């Protein structure tokens, strides 16, 4: 059974999620849209994991649909960078508000709150994006905005080679509850091994508490044989998400060095100083 203090942890996390996750993206406004050396080969490969079409459903009932251009060894590959930067900044703001609401997070020193956010901002955004991912149609449904994957060789199987895309399909197949999602966000946020963290011992003790609560939650509410080892499956996904976060950070900094795109908030989260 869940202890009274374990139920207390879930309530505060669910409360922080309810207050800071705009599930309909109704406040995502004024975003940019596409127009009406060996570094580039890596940059061409880094961005070629896009292949995503975009749909705006109008409030009046109209629909705008965008189909991306093909790779032509030119500049067209940067067409969605400004829009993805605005979407990321919107989600990053939501992640920062989520952590600030949590009491266990607000009680840490300011220097460590910054270090934990800089290290987990991407991972918490991926976990929130998974809850709006439609694995049947390969589409992230962000309210009036939709991001649909376009067919690109070997159907969905040659697309699952992309680690970020494989993560979303595998995490969605576990059919997690809202409480399990917010506990994964807490475990990833309170990672003591993030660079720059001073209170390692405290953040580690908090992370173990969040993992124990998630473990106990699964034992009490999922007795089916399909959910055997579900806690261990979840922790394996969080380990893979940390690896994807490291791969993604390097691809981000390589593109920024060739073609600037990062908003001021992203520059702050990835260490760019402006000089
Ligand atoms: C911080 O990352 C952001 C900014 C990157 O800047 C740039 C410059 O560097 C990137 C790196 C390193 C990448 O590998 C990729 C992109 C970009 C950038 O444009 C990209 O444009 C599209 C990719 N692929 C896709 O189209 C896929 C597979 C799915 C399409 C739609 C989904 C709805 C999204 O994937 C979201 C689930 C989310 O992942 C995405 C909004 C993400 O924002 C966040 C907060 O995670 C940004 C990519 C991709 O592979």
């Amino acid at each position: 059974g869940l202890t009274e203090e374990q139920r207390m942890m879930i309530r505060e996390l669910m409360d922080a999620q309810m207050k800071t996750f705009d599930t309909t993206f109704s406040h995502f406004k004024n975003f940019r849209l596409p127009g009406v050396a060996a570094k580039w080969s890596q940059v061409r490969k880094d961005l070629c994991s896009l292949k995503v079409s975009l749909q705006l459903r109008g409030e009046d009932g109209s629909v705008w649909n965008y189909k991306p251009p093909a790779d032509s060894g030119g500049k067209e590959i940067f067409s969605l960078l400004p829009h993805m930067a605005d979407m990321s900044t919107y989600m990053f703001k939501g992640i920062i508000s989520f952590a600030k609401v949590i009491s266990y997070f607000r009680d840490l020193p300011i220097e460590d709150q910054i270090s934990l956010l800089k290290g987990a901002a991407f991972e918490l955004c991926q976990l929130r994006f998974n809850t709006v991912f439609n694995a049947e149609t390969g589409t992230w449904e962000c309210g009036r905005l939709s991001y649909c994957l376009e067919d690109t060789a070997g159907g969905f199987q040659q697309l699952l080679l992309e680690p970020m895309l494989k993560f979303h399909y595998m995490l969605k197949k576990l059919q997690l509850h809202e409480e399990e999602y917010v506990l994964m966000q807490a475990i990833s946020l309170f990672s003591p091994d993030r660079p720059g963290v001073l209170q390692h011992r405290v953040v580690d003790q908090l992370q173990e508490q969040f993992a124990i609560t998630l473990k106990s939650y699964i034992e009490c509410n999922r007795p089916q044989p399909a959910h055997r080892f579900l806690f261990l499956k979840i922790m394996a996904m969080l380990t893979e998400l940390r690896s994807i976060n490291a791969q993604h950070t390097q691809r981000l900094l390589r593109i920024q060095d060739i073609h600037p795109f990062a908003t001021p908030l992203m520059q702050e989260l990835f260490g760019i100083t402006g000089s």
